[PDB]
């Protein structure tokens, strides 16, 4: 009766979590089991982690293979945690994402600063390069004041899961790798809101992406 494995990447450690999995984007790197020039990835993971708030600064071999099994480990357990049964759920990001986004990247530039609305329609399927946390309220104050909101359309047979540190507070996570199919990108001038409905939604997004989480 382990407690989820999950844990252990939403937690004060997530900064260590979260700079090995910038590090496998930045390398390119097609899975984390499959990391051929261990030396190469630990000087890149110890380059991000430094950078990160709080900093993730005990980066080794040891620290490399912990958070290796670790992943292994939330991958083996998925299919034992609790699904979430909602039909949505909803993500607040930083611009910073743009950096991993190309077509948001893209988008963002084409669209900043018009006066009126513009969306966009895609169709891209993507692997998600990070776990994956979302919230069933847009409301919730990580969500709200963020410049990009994605908006999940879960199907069903997706793999978001009602389990670990803040299931209890309404997220929903989504593994590594998890598909995706990116349907529209939208913008939003100052004082507009998604769906003209700022009380649900605000008027601090200034992009929203749409997207479908895919069956597992
Ligand atoms: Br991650
Ligand atoms: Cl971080
Ligand atoms: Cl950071
Ligand atoms: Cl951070
Ligand atoms: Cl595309
Ligand atoms: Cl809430
Ligand atoms: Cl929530
Ligand atoms: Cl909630
Ligand atoms: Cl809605
Ligand atoms: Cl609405
Ligand atoms: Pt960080
Ligand atoms: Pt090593
Ligand atoms: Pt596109
Ligand atoms: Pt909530
Ligand atoms: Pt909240
Ligand atoms: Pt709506």
């Amino acid at each position: 009766k382990e407690d989820p494995a999950l844990y252990k990447q939403q937690g004060g450690e997530y900064p260590y979590y979260s700079s090995f999995t910038i590090a496998l984007q930045k390398l390119n790197i097609s899975h984390y089991d499959s990391i051929i020039d261990m030396d190469n990835f630990i000087s890149k993971w110890a380059e991000i982690g430094r950078n990160m708030k709080p900093a993730a600064r005990d980066i080794s071999h040891d620290k490399f293979i912990e958070v290796q099994k670790t992943l292994g480990k939330i991958d083996a357990e998925w299919s034992g945690y609790h699904s979430a049964d909602v039909n949505e759920t909803f993500r607040g990001d930083t611009p910073v994402i743009s950096n991993s986004y190309s077509w948001l990247a893209e988008f963002i530039n084409e669209s900043e600063g018009k006066s009126d609305t513009v969306q966009k329609s895609m169709d891209l399927e993507i692997k998600s390069p990070l776990i994956m946390s979302t919230a069933k309220d847009p409301k919730m104050g990580y969500v709200s004041g963020k410049t990009i909101m994605w908006h999940f359309d879960l199907e069903p047979g997706h793999a978001g899961v009602s389990e670990g540190l803040y299931a209890s507070e309404g997220e929903v996570t989504f593994p590594l790798y998890n598909r995706m199919k990116i349907t529209s990108l939208q913008y939003l001038p100052e004082g507009r809101s998604y769906m003209d409905n700022p009380e649900q939604y605000g008027t601090s997004h200034r992009y929203i992406i749409k997207a479908r989480m895919l069956p597992r």
